[PDB]
C-alpha cells in the first residue's frame, strides 16, 4: 500500500484496524498535475487490502495518463476543454458529455445504480490549459445539477509563466463568483453544491522545498520538487480524512461528523495547516502551528479572519503530559486565534491519541474568501509580462 509520509508509516504501523474513512471522496484527476494527484489517492488502502478512493483521471490523449501507476487503463480517461462539451461551438457536444457522464455513473455507482461516494475531489493544477479548461467546466457542470453530490476542489497555482497566471486568474475569478452566488442562495447550515476549493500554491510549496533538503549545498538538483509536494499535499488531505474516523480521545474527540460538516457547510475557500511537535515546549509548539498555516504546503496568504468555520486536532501520544496540561491548550487555542477569533465561528479542536512518542497538529479553516495569492499573482503575473516585453531585442 501506499505510505506517503512518517504519519501514514505510524499509523499503518501501530492500528491495523484502519479500514474505514471520515467520508467516501470520489476522485477525479484533470490534467497531468491532476492525474498525478488522482494517481497517489488510488494507491491507498485500508488494513484490509481493499482500495480507499475509487478514482479516474482524465486528459485529451492516452498518452498523456501512460506513466500513471495505481490507476488502471480502464479508469483513465481521454477525449479549449469548454468548446467540446458546448452545445454548439463543437459539433457532438452531448456526445463528450454522455461518455463523461457514463464514466462517471459507471465508477461511481454500485450495481443497482447507487452513488457509492460522498463528495467528489477534482484535482487539478491551474495555469495549463486542460487543467484550468476543466475546472471551468466542472463549475458549469455544477449549475447544470450535473453531479448527484458535492464537489470539492483542489487547485495549484502556477507562477513563472505569465500565460499560465493570466489563466489561473480567470479561473479563480469564476470560482469566486460562483461561490458568491452560492453562498447568498444557500441556509449558513445547508450542504453546498461546491463544498470547497482547497488552494496549492507552486511558488510556495517549491520555496518549501528546495529551503529544506540540503543542509550543505547538494540539492540532489535531479528531484522533482512536484512530486515531493505531491506526496505532502495528498497524504495530509488521506491523513485528516482517515483520523476522525480511527482515532478517539478521552477528553475532546473529533468526530467524522464534525469533519464532514467542515468540508461541506462553508462552501468557499478552505486551508490545511499540518504541523509536527516533536520538541514537547510552548515555544515549538507554536511555532510549528504558525509555519504551518503562513508557510506550509496549502499556504497561500489566505484571509483567515473571513474563514467562517475551522476544525482540527493535535493526535498526541498517550500518557504525555504536555498534551495534557491546560497551558498547551490554551497555547493552541491563542495561537489560532491570531488568525481568526474561534469564539465567533462554529467548529472544534480534538485531541485523539495514537501509539507513538510525537504529535501532529492539523489545522483546518474553511469558508474563506479569495486567497490574497490571487493579488500577489496578477503582481508578478504584470512582472514578468513586463520584463519579457522589455529587453526584448
Ligand atoms: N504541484 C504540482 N504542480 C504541477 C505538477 N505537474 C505540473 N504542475 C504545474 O501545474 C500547472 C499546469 O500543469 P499541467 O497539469 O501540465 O497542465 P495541463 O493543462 O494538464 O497541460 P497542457 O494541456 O498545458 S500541456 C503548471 O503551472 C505546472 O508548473 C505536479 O505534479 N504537482
Amino acid at each position: 500500500m501506499l505510505l506517503n509520509s512518517n504519519e501514514l508509516e505510524h499509523i499503518h504501523s501501530t492500528n491495523h484496524s484502519v479500514n474505514d474513512i471520515s467520508i467516501r471522496w470520489g476522485v477525479i484527476g484533470a490534467g497531468q498535475k491532476g492525474n498525478k494527484e488522482a494517481d497517489l489517492f488510488a494507491g491507498y488502502k485500508f488494513s484490509n487490502g481493499t482500495t480507499c478512493y475509487p478514482t479516474l483521471a482524465v486528459n485529451f490523449a492516452e498518452s498523456d495518463m501512460m506513466h500513471l501507476q495505481n490507476i488502471i487503463k480502464e479508469d483513465r480517461i481521454h477525449f479549449v476543454v469548454t468548446d467540446l462539451f458546448d452545445p454548439e461551438t463543437n459539433p457532438n457536444a452531448n456526445g463528450y458529455l454522455d461518455k463523461l457522464a457514463q464514466e462517471l455513473g459507471r465508477k461511481f455507482t454500485n450495481e443497482e445504480g447507487e452513488v457509492i461516494v460522498d463528495q467528489f475531489l477534482i484535482c487539478l493544477g491551474a495555469g495549463g490549459g486542460v487543467g484550468t479548461g476543466w475546472g471551468s467546466l466542472v463549475l458549469q457542470l455544477i449549475r447544470e445539477q450535473f453531479f448527484p453530490c458535492p464537489v470539492s476542489m483542489l487547485i495549484s497555482l502556477p507562477s513563472g509563466d505569465p500565460d499560465e497566471i493570466n489563466n489561473a486568474l480567470v479561473l479563480l475569478s469564476e470560482i469566486d463568483e460562483f461561490m458568491r452566488e452560492q453562498d447568498r442562495l444557500f441556509g449558513n447550515s445547508d450542504i453546498k453544491p461546491l463544498a470547497n476549493v482547497i488552494v496549492n500554491d507552486n511558488t510556495q510549496m517549491q520555496r518549501i522545498i528546495e529551503s529544506q533538503k540540503g543542509t550543505k549545498d547538494l540539492k540532489n538538483r535531479y528531484v522533482n520538487w512536484k512530486e515531493v509536494a505531491n506526496d505532502n499535499v495528498v497524504s495530509t488531505l488521506h491523513e485528516i480524512n482517515i483520523i476522525p474516523e480511527n482515532y478517539g480521545s478521552d477528553n475532546v474527540t473529533y468526530d467524522p461528523s464534525d469533519l464532514i460538516k467542515l468540508l461541506s457547510i462553508p462552501g468557499r475557500f478552505l486551508t490545511i495547516g499540518k504541523a509536527r511537535i516533536a520538541k514537547f515546549d510552548l515555544h515549538s509548539l507554536e511555532n510549528s502551528i504558525k509555519r504551518s498555516l503562513d508557510e506550509g504546503f496549502f499556504s497561500a496568504e489566505h484571509q483567515f479572519e473571513t474563514a467562517t468555520m475551522y476544525g482540527g486536532f493535535v493526535l498526541r501520544p498517550s500518557n504525555a503530559d504536555f498534551f495534557k496540561d491546560v497551558n498547551t491548550e490554551n497555547r493552541i487555542r491563542n495561537t489560532l486565534g491570531e488568525y481568526k477569533r474561534l469564539d465567533e465561528i462554529a467548529g472544534k479542536f480534538g485531541d485523539p491519541i495514537w501509539d507513538n512518542e510525537y504529535a501532529v497538529c492539523y489545522t483546518i479553516f474553511a469558508g474563506m474568501t479569495m486567497p490574497k495569492r490571487y493579488i500577489s499573482l496578477a503582481r508578478e503575473g504584470k512582472e514578468l509580462a513586463e520584463k519579457q516585453e522589455q529587453l526584448r531585442a
